[PDB]
């Protein structure tokens, strides 16, 4: 079979290529010392300690003129750490703190004097780190990870979703309607079934979804035993869901499926887990779960689950490097809670194969646990080993877990590329032949300008043949992705999509193509050129552009609004006016303001046709209130912020919007340049960029 093999490959290399903010960190204190600080540059930041002690005592040899005993240290990190707990915070004044602390060669030591010193004050280490930006640092890591991992996390995601209903079914743990009902929820092709984003009190799953219809009521949540949960209707699995909450464990379990941001308290509005514990206290009425229901408008709910998880990485990361004061210690793993949750419930088997729950990574019934790797005594050995842990909790998932789980994968990654190939393709040049033959099918039986669909006699899998139009009629095996228009080749023996090989499916006049080279301009679904934008234009990347600067060939990201802003596009409005507008609200109820979000192909276009802030067709209300949270009622999030824009907009579309001040709410101190709006309400939709780059 092996299907499997590749599935766990793909895994691997999502988590091994996985951003560890230890290693961007340091990567990038090597390079400030190689450049900026060219004198530093003999410092190995991972392998140097920022050491602060209570005792201080003189010394006329040593660098900051003094020497410390070991006995009274009160703190030990090493300079990447250290940087990435705002040091900083710990001294009022710099220029004290080389009186209290000083930078070392080692970390065990009866005497730290200037036998084991390092030739750096401490004053010199925090000065240099006030003028960096790691939070920027680790989004610009992120972006780049996304970029090239997306479509793998989003078909991985798909094709986890496929294999755990089959297996499901197959031990006779849901019924064929249960199977029936999951799989079709997908694309809802007949539109039988309704689709949902999980959300409570306004605050959306990264990663889970809902699929009900007048027959049955699915429940998709990622990395529990059972990843869907049935139930004759929304009410028996809102009591199913407060029964399963019930212990405190497993609602914290639960409350990880939700962005940092939205778990914690507001000013004036509640957070998640205190949400929760009301819940099943009973203060709330239950109703409260599903209370805003946000009608999910993609095509595949992955393509959703897809971004917000992506949205979720950028928002918990900021959070993680702003913000790790007095934090538990699974708080950094948040980013890749979603990734890890896809394991695989099949076996796989192989030698010497580190398994998730070999790793401390158990399953539960709302998700995935750490417990073992974290407070488990059969880690213990190596977590007592590394500092810092002892007064930073959070270090416990950057300096041991992430690190961990990547090495882990990066072995099993190479393990398996041995074992197993990625390419098995039909090159009509050969092999073209014996395939037909195989599955008695001929070129009259495969329709030009159309599709021809198979069963694959190794797994019982779809496939698509399809003819193509650029490459002289060449056929090829495809396979649907998660995105519309975009098929990618497969691997006849077992039918696992081959990612880097991609096909686009386009109609116009009633007439299909296909190709391999690039998107064909104007296609009919999703013709945004019919409709009233002002400004529609697709992005060009540093590669078409001639400036042929310092990596002058990237292909995934574009000068658009970084460092200066497009011309052709409208500035946004400045943060700290629309605080004002919003706060001094009765003047400007109705003056307006400009701003920017990353959104899909099918939000963009439901924005743009519609004209509504959500994608929405409803009508908005009377009265207009606009004053919080409302019942059924739900609101996606827009931006002041540049940089978050290019952020969310790379690999993506680009959304600017004329919106008046009445709707937007921002509940949350933290988030800051974001803004929640009801999905209905009006809008003036000015620009539209397709940042895709589909040459």
């Amino acid at each position: 079979n092996q299907w499997q093999h590749q599935y766990f490959l793909s895994y691997s290399e999502l988590v091994a290529n996985f951003p560890s903010p230890e290693k961007v960190v340091s990567d990038y204190i090597k390079h400030k010392f190689s450049t900026t600080l060219p004198w530093f540059g003999w410092a190995d930041p991972d392998n140097l300690y920022f050491i602060r002690f209570t005792q201080s005592r003189s010394n006329n040899k040593s660098y900051t003129g003094w020497d410390h005993l070991g006995k009274y240290a009160i703190e030990t990190l090493t300079l990447t750490q250290a940087a990435i707990v705002n040091i900083g915070s710990r001294f009022d004044i710099f220029d004290e703190a080389n009186s209290t602390a000083g930078i070392y060669k080692t970390n065990n030591a009866d005497s730290f004097d200037e036998t084991n010193e390092a030739k750096m004050l401490p004053s010199e280490y925090l000065y240099f780190l006030r003028d960096c930006d790691f939070s920027n640092l680790y989004n610009k890591a992120l972006s780049d990870y996304w970029a090239e991992n997306y479509e793998k996390f989003s078909t991985l995601l798909q094709n986890y979703y496929i294999s755990s209903a089959y297996y499901l079914y197959k031990d006779s743990a849901i019924s064929k309607d249960e199977y029936e009902f999951s799989i079709d929820a997908i694309f809802n092709k007949k539109n039988k079934i309704l689709r949902y984003y999980f959300d409570v009190y306004g605050y959306y799953s990264s990663d889970m979804f809902v699929a009900m219809n007048d027959n049955k009521t699915m429940l998709f949540i990622p990395g529990a035993t059972n990843p869907f949960i049935f139930a004759d209707n929304i009410t028996d699995l809102r009591d199913k869901i407060k029964a399963l909450i019930s212990d405190k464990n497993t609602r914290e379990l639960f409350s990880k499926h939700f962005s940092l941001y939205d778990r914690q308290d507001g000013n004036t509005y509640l957070g998640v887990n205190s949400m929760l514990e009301q819940i099943v206290s009973g203060v709330v009425d239950t109703n409260y779960i599903m209370y805003s229901n946000k009608n999910i408008r993609e095509r595949n709910v992955f393509e959703s689950m897809a971004f917000s998880t992506r949205e979720r990485s950028f928002n918990d990361g900021d959070v993680i490097i702003k913000s790790n004061a007095e934090v538990q210690r699974d708080y950094a793993l948040n980013v890749l809670q979603t990734i890890l949750s896809l394991s695989p419930i099949f076996d796989i088997v192989l030698p010497e194969v580190s398994i998730p729950i070999s790793l401390g990574i158990t399953a539960s019934s709302v998700g995935i646990s750490f417990d073992e790797l974290i407070n488990g005594d059969t880690y213990e050995e190596r977590r007592s080993a590394i500092p810092g842990l002892a007064t930073n909790a959070v270090l416990l998932g950057i300096s041991f877990a992430i690190p961990f789980l990547i090495s882990k994968a990066e072995e099993n990654k190479l393990i398996i590329n041995n074992l197993v190939g990625s390419d098995e393709n039909i090159l009509n040049k050969n092999n073209l032949g014996d395939f037909l033959e195989k599955y008695n099918i001929s070129e009259s039986d495969i329709p030009e300008n159309g599709s021809l669909v198979i069963n694959l006699k190794n797994t019982n899998v779809p496939v698509r043949l399809v003819k193509l139009n650029d490459e002289e009629g060449e056929i090829v095996a495809i396979k649907g992705s998660t995105l519309s228009g975009i098929y990618y080749e497969v691997d006849t023996e077992t039918g696992y999509e081959i990612l880097s090989r991609r096909v686009f499916r386009t109609e116009y006049n009633e007439k299909i193509y296909w190709t391999r080279g690039g998107g064909l301009k104007g296609g009919q679904p999703f013709n945004f050129e019919g409709l009233d934008i002002p400004v529609y234009f697709i992005d060009k990347p540093y590669s078409e552009l001639a400036s042929s600067v310092e990596l002058s060939f990237v292909n995934d990201d574009s000068p658009l609004l970084f460092p200066e802003m497009d011309s052709r596009l409208p500035k946004p409005t400045p943060e700290l006016d629309i605080k004002y507008y919003s706060s001094n609200l009765s003047s400007f109820k109705e003056d307006t303001v400009i701003l920017m979000r990353g959104t899909t192909e099918e939000e963009a276009w439901n924005i743009a046709n519609y004209k509504t802030a959500g994608g929405s067709n409803k009508d908005l209300e009377e009265n207009f209130i606009e004053a919080g949270p409302q019942f059924n009622l739900s609101f996606s999030e827009y931006t002041s912020s540049i940089n978050s824009a290019d952020t969310a907009s790379r690999k993506h579309f680009l959304v600017i919007i004329k919106v008046q001040v009445k709707y937007i709410s921002n509940d949350n101190v933290l988030y800051a340049n974001h803004w929640a709006i009801p999905d209905e309400a009006p809008v003036e939709v000015l620009a539209v960029v397709d940042r895709r780059f589909i040459f």
